[PDB]
C-alpha cells in the first residue's frame, strides 16, 4: 500500500495473509485475501499460478504483522486451491484473476469468528458502488516502488472507483480493462495498491454492508499518474464463486 495508513487486524478481520513454504523450509509471503466464509478464502489466481501445488502454501487469519505471530492469530494449511479455468495474462493486464483457497487447521478445523476474524460479504450480482464512491484497500504490500521490503504491520488507504468509460481511455489502460475488472484510484494518484497487495480486498458500503467489491490484481507501477489500480469485479463472478463453494 502506498502511502494510507497503518491498521490492525480488528480493522479488517476478514483479511487473510498467504505464505508459500520453500524447500529448505524458509516461508515468505505471497498474497493477501479475504475470508467468505469459515472455510473459504477468496484471493487472485495470479499470487499462485506458478506453484500452483496446495500444500506449499499456509493461510493466516487474525494476523496484524508480517513475520511476527499476532495474539490470536490462527494457522491454515490449504486443502483445496482452487484457481480459475479461464485465466489469462497479457503483458499488463490479467484477465479471470480469481482464486479459492479451502482451509484447514492441522486439527482439522476452519475459521473460528473471533475479534481479531470474522466474515465479508459478498456483493450481489452485478450491482456496484457509482464511480467517486470512495473504497479501501489493504494489504501488506509495498510502500514504494523503489523498496527492496515489505512493511511489517499491515496498511490501508482509501481511493476512489472510476468508471469503465474514463479506465477505457488510451491515457489510462485503453482494452487492458474488461467490465469484468474495475478500477480505483487517489485523485492526486497519491496512494494506490502495489506488489505484495495482490489477492487482498478492496471493500465498499453498499446498502449499508461492507461488501467485497474488489480483489487486488494489477496496475502499471504504483502511484503513477493515470496508471489506476485494477481490480477483480467480484460481483461478475458470483456463479462461480458459488459452484465452487
Ligand atoms: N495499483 C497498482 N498501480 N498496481 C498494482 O496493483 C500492482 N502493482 C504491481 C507492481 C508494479 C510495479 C512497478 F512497476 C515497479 C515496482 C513495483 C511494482 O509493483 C504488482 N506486482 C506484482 C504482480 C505482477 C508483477 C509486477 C509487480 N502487482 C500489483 N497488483
Amino acid at each position: 500500500i502506498i502511502g494510507g495508513e497503518f491498521t490492525t487486524i480488528e480493522n479488517q478481520p476478514w483479511f487473510a495473509a498467504i505464505y508459500r513454504r520453500h524447500r529448505g523450509g524458509s516461508v515468505t509471503y505471497v498474497c493477501g485475501g479475504s475470508l467468505i466464509s469459515p472455510c473459504w478464502v477468496i484471493s487472485a489466481t495470479h499470487c499462485f499460478i506458478d506453484y500452483p501445488k496446495k500444500e506449499d502454501y499456509i493461510v493466516y487469519l487474525g494476523r496484524s504483522r508480517l513475520n511476527s505471530n499476532t495474539q490470536g492469530e490462527m494457522k491454515f494449511e490449504v486443502e483445496n486451491l482452487i484457481l480459475h479455468k479461464d485465466y489469462s495474462a497479457d503483458t499488463l493486464a490479467h484477465h479471470n484473476d480469481i482464486a479459492l483457497l479451502k482451509i484447514r487447521s492441522k486439527e482439522g478445523r476452519c475459521a473460528q469468528p473471533s475479534r481479531t476474524i470474522q466474515t465479508i460479504a459478498l456483493p450481489s450480482m452485478y450491482n456496484d458502488p457509482q464511480f467517486g464512491t470512495s473504497c479501501e484497500i489493504t494489504g501488506f504490500g509495498k510502500e514504494q516502488s523503489t523498496d527492496y521490503l515489505y512493511p511489517e504491520q499491515l496498511k490501508m488507504t482509501v481511493v476512489k472507483l472510476i468508471s469503465h468509460r474514463e479506465c477505457q481511455q488510451p491515457h489510462y489502460y485503453g482494452s487492458e480493462v474488461t467490465t469484468k475488472m474495475l478500477c480505483a484510484a487517489d485523485p492526486q494518484w497519491k496512494t494506490d495498491s502495489c506488489q505484495g497487495d495482490s489477492g487482498g480486498p478492496l471493500v465498499c458500503s453498499l446498502q449499508g454492508r461492507m461488501t467485497l467489491t474488489g480483489i487486488v490484481s494489477w496496475g502499471r507501477g504504483c502511484a503513477l499518474k493515470d496508471k489506476p489500480g485494477v481490480y477483480t469485479r467480484v460481483s461478475h463472478f458470483l456463479p462461480w464463486i458459488r459452484s465452487h463453494t
